[PDB]
């Protein structure tokens, strides 16, 4: 992922390698390429500025201009700027005995499938998850998950058309109790665009169900724009974390690098492939190093 960005960053940094001490201009030439690289990867402007700013200052502060291995110093400062942009330290929801999570996002963002892959992931971690297809208007949506549930071997309770949250809560709580499901994953309704009506019902569903986490699923491929919807969902519902899908298909990386600044929400998981196991915890340090070819 981020093949373009990765290559460029490494090419800019290498210009300072194997040629003795470098000058301020040698350093600046490289810094410009880094900037240009971030800009071409659809990276948030403030993020890109801060990025390059600390790379230069931290590098200078490490006497990079008197270093015999300047490129190595720069590689280290770039890694740190990258680590910050991606979230610093990795994090995942803290699970309790009873967990109920909301998977929110636009239709086509990978939301429904993520629900299933997430169910499979924790299932393999010793949890007894229960998928809940919360779309009360579209029977098609509910069927998609139903099919996904059997594919990953996890029960799927389907809400009835026009079912009230109160009724939904009752049937869901009952099934979980009688079947001993400790992780309840609710796939909320999704539409190609954010529509005030649904958002209002969504807020009520949260109100009635009291989710422990609210995961906003985003299509990393849509670049920086993917982050646009974030504020809407958080202001009306309340997002606790992010999930970027199709990272293996993203050559830029603008969304993953900008997520933090734009949404202020942590990226819990990442969609690394179309396979059912193509969902894994997001590791900022690991990803920072991989981009820099370490």
């Amino acid at each position: 992922m981020f093949q373009q960005l990765s290559a460029r960053l490494q090419e800019a940094i290498g210009r300072l390698r194997g040629r003795g001490r470098i000058t301020e201009e040698d350093l600046k030439a490289t810094l410009r390429e880094i900037r240009r690289a971030l800009m071409d990867a659809d990276v948030n402007l403030e993020v890109a500025r801060d990025f390059v700013e600390r790379v230069r200052e931290e590098a200078l502060g490490k006497q990079v201009l008197e270093s015999l291995t300047p490129a190595e110093v720069i590689l280290a400062t770039v890694y740190e700027a990258l680590k910050e942009a991606l979230g610093g330290e990795a994090r995942l929801p803290v699970l309790k005995d009873r967990n109920l999570w909301f998977l929110v996002g636009l239709q086509g963002s990978g939301k429904t499938t993520t629900a299933a892959k997430l169910a499979l992931y924790y299932k393999g971690k010793g949890r007894r998850p229960l998928l809940v297809a919360a779309d009360t208007q579209r029977p098609a949506a509910r069927e998609q998950l139903r099919l996904l549930g059997e594919k990953v071997g996890v029960p799927v309770l389907e809400v009835m058309d026009g079912e009230s949250p109160e009724s939904i809560r009752r049937r869901v709580e009952e099934k979980a109790r009688l079947e001993a499901r400790d992780l309840i994953l609710v796939d909320t309704a999704g539409r190609l665009q954010i529509d005030e009506p649904l958002m209002g019902e969504l807020a009520r569903l949260k109100e009635v169900l009291g989710p422990d986490e609210v995961l906003l699923v985003l299509d990393a491929m849509t670049g920086q724009e993917a982050l646009s919807v974030a504020r809407a969902f958080d202001e009306k519902v309340g997002v606790t974390g992010l999930v970027l899908t199709k990272l293996d298909g993203d050559a830029r990386g603008g969304a993953a690098l900008s997520a933090r600044h734009v949404t202020g929400k942590p990226i819990y998981f990442a969609g690394v492939s179309e396979k059912p196991e193509g969902l894994e915890p997001f590791y900022p340090e690991r990803l920072a190093g991989r981009i820099l070819g370490m």
